[PDB]
């Protein structure tokens, strides 16, 4: 598991279960080509999206559909969805845990990066 | 204006109106004084807490009724209050702005510090 | 002004100034077109962005570059910027506040959405 | 583990490690009682601060020693310590984690609370 990504909800004080999470490759052409996807569990987290051999140096976004998280709770949102966009680099062994912390209008998300 | 403070609503999209806030001041004996206190604004904003000439050296803990806040609005938040605790003015004078943004389960907080 | 970006730094307790913001609007095509971009200032913000007669409704993204802003700082951050993607205006005009907190490894936003 | 404290670093994109924390419950005379504390792992987690027989329902402070932590990386903080207040509500089976996310003039925090 080289790349984790986590959910929380802010409003309900819990892990945001089955949030639909899309992973991106930027490509050649600066295009986003498709490079994993899934939903997240009941415990937030969404692991097994990639292995260390496919997981390359590049520049990758993590798209959270945070707008169908809301409308099935009956809460009107006000982002289209999350979207987390960064550098995987190799200098040094690392595994990357994206979490998102989620609110109606508001979110916020941390990289937790270690050996 | 030395101590501004500011608060959203993560929920709403909006300022938080109406949310008290309490300041306290360490005394020397190490126990919490109070130092001031307000409601913040329909802007969110609360204004007008202390001056120049009061705002002295010292720990200050900036304590804002968030669940009171949130019971208004039907939600039974997770947190009694948000406490900011901080030392101020220890380097000379400075504007303080202590910003929250609130969601029933969650807080940020975070301080604009400049040198008039 | 129909739409402001702020941008704090919560390294330095300061706003982040000069800060590059570009916004963009879902075409038709499903693309998206350049509308509009700018610095914050130095309170950390961003105004005269749009008017309220070319800001129609639409999806539109704003993109706040806070990879250029931490490597002037000497700092290697995480993300390469911070994106803000929503629909605007379609219940009528709304006056939209873009927030943003950065760190390094981190960054919140808020959208303080007022109705005129 | 009724109760558990995480602590993640913002600016270094990391566990918060060796974090001092301190729990307290409000006693009758409304003053501050030491219940738990202990220093955070590897992971930045700190587990094992009380059992659910003497977790009750009650009003609880979390204190996290977050100046003492930027201090021994040479960072300037703004804050003296990071203090989460929240009551244990019985009504229904609970597990609760705080977690807190830590800059040097900033932090968010958030409960995360499961059966
Ligand atoms: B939590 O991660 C968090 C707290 C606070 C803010 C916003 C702060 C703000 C917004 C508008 C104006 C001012 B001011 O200096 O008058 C401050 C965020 Cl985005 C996140
Ligand atoms: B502040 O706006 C903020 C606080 C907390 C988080 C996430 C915390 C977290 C991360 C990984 C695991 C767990 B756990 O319950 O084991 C918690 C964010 Cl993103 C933001």
């Amino acid at each position: 598991c080289p790349l984790m990504v986590k959910v929380l909800d802010a409003v309900r004080g819990s892990p945001a279960i089955n949030v639909a999470v899309h992973v991106f490759r930027k490509a050649a052409d600066d295009t986003w080509e498709p490079f994993a996807s899934g939903k997240t569990s009941e415990s937030g987290e969404l692991h097994g999206l990639t292995t260390e051999e496919e997981f390359v140096e590049g520049i990758y976004k993590v798209e959270i559909d945070t707008k169908s998280y809301w409308k099935a709770l009956g809460i009107s949102p006000f982002h289209e969805h999350a979207e987390v966009v960064f550098t995987a680099n190799d200098s040094g062994p690392r595994r990357y845990t994206i979490a998102a912390l989620l609110s109606p209008y508001s979110y916020s998300t941390t990289a937790v990066v270690t050996n």
